[PDB]
């Protein structure tokens, strides 16, 4: 049952989508929305997998569950003051746990056929990079992600009257950096990052290295700019505490979702077009629905308002086949479209392989283990992350590890077996690359015949929905490249596995559960994304659009979240969330998302590490 | 003035669309035909520049005329049979002229911050392979373009069902080899060549060292298939003759106009859209006109037959636009636009930089001297061709030496003396590079002032229209590279410049002598090119479409002219070009050309080189 007139309609349930609604129903008494989402499922580029692996252990009908990501997976207690309060607000945050990102220097790097660790970079002055890399002397005996540092100090240099100094660096800062300061009378927007390393004077060689030691190689030959490219690279410093959510990202959308209401959300129900009645002042969205037997339906109904919160792809479709759009006078429609040209589109993947035990560790290796973060590689491969099963007592010593407090003996001697114990325990790798990689892993994926484990329902009996398997060839290839990288001959076969590819599709030949949008955005070169940004919260009169393909924060939930909260603004009246929480509570969501966890980490931490803890 | 009705309209003046042209004028007796092109040129991706510099030697207004390229450049007398017979036809043999492509070994490499010549790699079994990239030992003591060749040979030798065996190995024979010929039970057209290799067990050191090595990696990198990839890669064996026109390119559609007359094609003529009339059975054509002043028009016009001599981006912006589409059913409209999808967009670029004298002689270099051919690097380079100042004892020189004479002394010495000679006159380099690469340039040449040559026009007085300078960034990075890829402290400043970056634009904000469209298109994977060849001819009745962009040879001009036979074949009647000629004259245009080009090089070289030659 889809109505056939609403107060605001919502197209799309991605985050940006279900939030508008929340934040409307609650804040701003508006009950008489609806969410109209193309997919089978709500959450967009969030997408958490739950998987219940029999446990066929010897001592063993138990279960033993695996969380996965297909999309984010992250964030940061500081720096996204909304998503942090948008956690408090749902009460999530009793669900917050470590994500680590290092293995204290035993994680894997593969470069110019060559397998090693963090630590053996290090040695001898960085001399395995200048021994690879057919690197100028300045750029000899440095760690290479240290040459992204010292340029942006650098850049940071000679743009005194940009101020520099705020700690918490946020979006306006990364907003003003790549807007106001400039290199050689440029600023940095004008540039590309490849282009500004060049000019600064470094060899291809020494930018070869950068790009593929950071593993996202966007941001140095796409065509974003150089100032968006830094605030990415910039997001992983060394001494990063990122955290996640124990069931997945998954959990926020959700929560948000059952807040909604699952009556005002309409999945499989693609809105084609949208036209003005210039009668009744609403607007007319053509849709398309397939019910639970995959009888299609084509129909329309009306909105006061209109929030689409939908990236550039799906944007320009719309664009391209509404009347409300053609309509408009030549001038401006065209400058209106010329302005959804201005955020670059970011292909991304993640492919996902499950074991039934994990074998990177020295148990299986022979080599230290390793246990957490990328492990980079300029193969196909990109950047490898490790998964492993949910246990409660491996998520306290993750955040006795956190706190950066000297154990002692009998203390580290149970963080040992803890970092050991969790090889025994089923695992995954998630393989996650961008641009130049993704091109290797799409034609791979769609040849031949799929991927499964024989006895596959013995090992998990429930196969999530939103998993589509890796094809053979995939599995194949992804298999040599890990014995390269972990610098082992024996890496076997996966239990279950899941492909992602986050690329945004215009063939009308491809089923509804493998169409995904670009994975990220970032803004392209001569783009001013402040007038792009304001021009873009109500393009038409009562016609908003967010999500953060065109956001402050590209790359992140936080981006949708204040994306939105324009519109929100501007077509109801709500200041910024992390305003109103501050109101309401009177610190900051930063203030209270460091206290309340401080406290279930210090509980964790006594009940299961050191009863005696600080 | 635009006529209001016509019997036959054609959409495009590059090659295909003035090609349709002659040939209904002259075959068909069609002469109510009209022509439209966007641009205020005529010949598209054909685009040569002649360049008439001030004489300022110390003995010289004296004048003095370099030819170069921004667009195609070479041909061949076998493979191209319908293009030797539009030469013959329009009489342009006598100016057919050699396109060399070696120094004897002297071209340059520079790969991993290297720079040394071609006969430096053969030395001690390839060595310097092995020593720059960590290859396999199966992958060592091999020259690389000596692996696409035996890997070709293994395809061949597994696919004996695949005849293999024609002498001259034309479009049949490459459409045949993606199509039927299988890697591991899947075609070729299903592969990717970069995972085709890896497949292979190629190393990513050596894959990474073979895009690199043939300098457009877009064979490897981009969403082409590996078949159609293979019939790019085995275009430029070893013994290649290339030829070219004295004059440049040009000269062919330049001659086309003449036959066709300036008064049936309308420049700065952009065809909007396109609707049929039910009435009089007639399209009906949406425009838009700059006259000679800026004053811009809009109007319309029908024609009885649309011929589309268009590319891939041009096609889809009409279809987008058009009631003639819209109007279809929801099958087959978007079953046409998937269709439209099955070849992919290949960018490319060429910068030429002109020099008063050319600096990479072995007087200026103290190195052994580049005359002809790519210069490849890892660079943003990519290749750079030289080309040099129009100079007919230097043509017979190169005449000479496309035949293997063994010379005397005497001659031995007298070609010396030209061979040298010609880094004295005025000159010029090219860089060309490919997909991985546009980006670098793109981003400096929209970036800062343009690059002018101080007394510019002392230097140039006629500076042709389509020539849009290279910024200052461009020019200053470019040069650095020079420098290292010719090993040299001295590469002096252009007199002048060009850019042309041939990679198609959908921003409404780029003036027209900015507008390009693809360089040049390859089939993608899953691409079955025989059903989509055919399924565009005539696409709806009376509608065609024809080019390069879905042709049976993508990449050079024959893929056009056959593209546009399947038009001309099934709209109205006429045989293929080739054909035709073989009836009238008795023998092939193969033949006719290599006779006629054997006689005028054998007039050439004993009027210049040896008066007592064979
Ligand atoms: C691989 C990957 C990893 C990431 N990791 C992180 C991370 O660690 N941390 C982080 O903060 N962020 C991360 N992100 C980013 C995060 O996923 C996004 O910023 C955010 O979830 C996107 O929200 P959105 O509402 O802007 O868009 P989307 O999530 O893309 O929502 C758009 C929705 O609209 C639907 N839709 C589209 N067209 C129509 C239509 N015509 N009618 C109806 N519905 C339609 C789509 O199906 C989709 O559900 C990651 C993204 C990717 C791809
Ligand atoms: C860098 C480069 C080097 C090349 N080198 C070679 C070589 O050495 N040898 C070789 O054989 N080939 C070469 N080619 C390929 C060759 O240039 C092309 O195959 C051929 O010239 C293209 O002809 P076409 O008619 O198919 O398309 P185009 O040349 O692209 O013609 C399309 C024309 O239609 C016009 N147009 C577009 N939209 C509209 C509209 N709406 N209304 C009116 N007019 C419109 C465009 O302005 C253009 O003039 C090269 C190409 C490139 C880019
Ligand atoms: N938050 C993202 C990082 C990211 C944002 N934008 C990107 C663009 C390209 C590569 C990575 C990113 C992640 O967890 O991976
Ligand atoms: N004929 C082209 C070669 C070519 C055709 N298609 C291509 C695609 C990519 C790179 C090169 C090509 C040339 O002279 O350069």
């Amino acid at each position: 049952s889809i109505p056939k007139e609403v107060k605001v309609a919502i197209v799309g349930a991605g985050m940006s989508g279900l939030y508008s609604a929340w934040r409307l129903q609650s804040e701003a008494n508006v009950g008489d929305l609806a969410i109209f989402e193309r997919s089978d499922r709500t959450g967009g580029r969030l997408d958490s997998d739950l998987i219940e692996f029999k446990d066929n252990r010897a001592g063993a009908g138990s279960t033993i569950t695996v969380k996965e990501e297909q999309g984010g997976m992250r964030f940061l207690f500081e720096g996204m003051d909304d998503l942090m309060a948008l956690f408090l607000k749902l009460g999530l945050e009793d669900q917050i746990v470590p994500f680590p990102m290092n293995s204290g220097g035993n994680n894997r790097l593969y470069f110019r056929g060559t397998s090693f660790s963090v630590n053996d970079a290090e040695q001898d002055d960085y001399h395995i990079w200048s021994a690879l890399y057919n690197l100028d002397p300045s750029e000899q005996g440095v760690n290479p992600k240290d040459i992204i540092n010292v340029v942006f100090n650098r850049i940071l240099q000679v743009n005194p009257q940009f101020d520099s100094r705020p700690e918490v660096r946020g979006p306006e800062f990364w907003q003003n950096f790549r807007l106001q300061c400039q290199w050689q009378g440029e600023p940095l927007y004008n540039w590309s990052l490849w282009d500004l390393l060049t000019d600064m004077g470094y060899s291809q060689e020494c930018i070869t290295m950068l790009y593929r030691v950071l593993g996202f190689n966007g941001t140095f030959l796409s065509k974003m700019n150089a100032g968006v490219a830094y605030q990415l690279l910039e997001d992983f410093p060394a001494d990063v505490e990122f955290r996640t959510f124990k069931d997945g990202f998954s959990t926020l959308p959700n929560a948000l979702v059952d807040k909604i209401g699952k009556d005002k959300i309409h999945l499989q129900t693609s809105i084609d077009s949208i036209a003005f009645d210039k009668a009744d002042s609403k607007y007319v969205l053509k849709y398309t629905k397939i019910d639970q037997s995959g009888q299609v339906s084509e129909g329309k109904f009306k909105a006061e308002k209109v929030i689409l919160g939908l990236p550039r792809l799906a944007l320009e479709k719309l664009f391209i086949a509404s009347d409300a759009f053609k309509q408009l006078p030549k001038k401006r429609r065209d400058e209106l479209w010329d302005t959804l040209q201005s955020t670059s589109n970011q292909p991304l993947l993640k492919i996902n392989l499950y074991y039934d035990t994990a074998w990177w560790g020295t148990g299986m290796t022979g080599r230290p283990a390793v246990s957490f973060g990328p492990n980079f590689a300029d193969l196909p491969t990109g950047s490898v992350y490790p998964f492993y099963a949910l246990n409660d007592e491996l998520a306290a010593a993750l955040m006795y590890d956190e706190r950066h407090a000297t154990p002692n003996p009998d203390t580290q001697h149970k963080l040992d077996g803890i970092d050991a114990a969790k090889y025994a325990r089923p695992a995954a790798l998630t393989i996650y690359c961008d641009y130049l990689n993704i091109n290797f892993w799409s034609a791979l994926q769609n040849k031949g015949e799929l991927y499964h484990h024989p006895h596959e329902s013995e090992l998990v009996e429930s196969i999530p929905s939103d998993i589509f398997p890796a094809s053979e060839a995939v599995v194949q290839q992804a298999t040599q490249f890990f014995k390269d990288i972990f610098n082992t001959h024996y890496v076997p076969q996966p239990t279950l596995t899941s492909a992602r590819i986050w690329e945004g599709n215009v063939n009308f030949n491809v089923p509804e559960n493998l169409q995904f949008g670009f994975g990220v955005h970032q803004w392209a070169i001569g783009a001013n994304d402040k007038e792009v940004i304001e021009d873009l919260v109500e393009p038409l009169p009562n016609l908003f659009t967010c999500g953060e393909a065109y956001s402050d924060y590209q790359g992140w939930v936080e981006g949708a979240l204040r994306s939105t909260d324009l519109v929100l603004q501007k077509g109801f009246g709500l200041a910024p969330l992390s305003e109103v929480y501050e109101q309401d509570q009177g610190r900051s969501s930063s203030e209270a998302i460091q206290i309340a966890y401080r406290k279930i980490s210090n509980k964790m931490i006594m009940e299961y590490i050191d009863p005696n803890f600080s």
